[PDB]
């Protein structure tokens, strides 16, 4: 969710130019994002962001039922750059917002934004409005190019703050073996009993409600070997833009 990278990292892009969200939202899914060109001083732009996906597509929601997918977004602008105000959004681009609330990623980065998780089958294009800075009333804006980062997700993470996996992630062997035995849970989930016939020891590997064993008993497992199919139909994507911010006059 934005709100896990928000409370746990200070600034959501890392040293290798990676978006935090790639932590924990591990398959990788295409991200597209228009921004003019090149925009005046204080006027209001749009960066629109695409997070697209093949609507059908049904993941697994976090009680083992199947579901539709949400997407978030985060928005890394040039310090100076914030979002637009109410007033000055036109009524012709206030339809086009829907009803977003976009949040500052922390209340001091006001050059970043954050949005989601908000329905897929509603916006998998989202228009952020920014209002573009002034250099005569900021001494640190200057009329320069300037790069512009997007992070984009439709779909549930595979792992959560504690480092815990969620059910939306392939389960793999804690030990290699034979199975000897696979207890179908009565609300859903497996009890997977495998005797490592080679450390004389037996474990046995729990699989959540949604998923599904690739899996007999009698056969034999690797250590890590996928027990059950990957459910994972969403993904992260990021990309970039770059903006000049353009003097009135030439
Ligand atoms: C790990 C600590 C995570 C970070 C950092 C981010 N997300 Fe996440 N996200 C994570 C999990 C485990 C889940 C599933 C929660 C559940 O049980 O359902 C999510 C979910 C989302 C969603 C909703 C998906 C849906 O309902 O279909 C969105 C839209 C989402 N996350 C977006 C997102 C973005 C853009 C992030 C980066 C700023 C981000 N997440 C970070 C785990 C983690």
């Amino acid at each position: 969710y934005p709100i896990f990278a928000q409370q746990n990292y200070e600034n959501p892009r890392e040293a290798t130019g990676r978006i935090v969200c790639a932590n924990c939202h591990l398959a990788s899914k295409p991200v597209d994002i228009e921004v003019p060109q090149a925009v005046l001083p204080d006027t209001v732009f749009e960066a629109v962001v695409k997070i697209p996906y093949d609507m059908q597509l049904k993941q697994v929601l976090a009680n083992g039922k199947k579901g539709a997918l949400n997407v978030g977004a985060v928005l890394i602008l040039p310090e100076g750059f914030e979002l637009a105000p109410p007033d000055r959004i036109s009524p012709e681009m206030k339809e086009k917002i829907g009803n977003l609330s976009f949040q500052n990623y922390r209340p001091n980065k006001k050059n970043i934004l954050v949005i989601g998780p908000v329905p897929g089958q509603k916006y998998s294009e989202i228009t952020f409005p920014i209002l573009a800075p002034d250099p005569a009333t900021n001494k640190d804006v200057h009329f320069l190019k300037y790069p512009i980062y997007v992070g984009g997700n439709r779909g549930r993470g595979q792992i959560y703050p504690d480092g815990s996996k969620s059910n939306n992630t392939v389960y793999n062997a804690t030990a290699g073996g034979i199975i000897s035995k696979i207890l179908r849970k009565e609300k859903g989930g497996y009890e997977i009993t495998i005797v490592d016939a080679s450390n004389e020891r037996q474990v046995i590997d729990i699989i959540p409600r949604g998923l599904e064993l690739l899996v007999s008993e009698g056969e034999s497992i690797k250590l890590d070997q996928p027990l059950t199919s990957n459910p994972n139909v969403g993904g992260f994507g990021q990309g970039d833009a770059e903006i000049v911010l353009q003097d009135p006059l030439r």
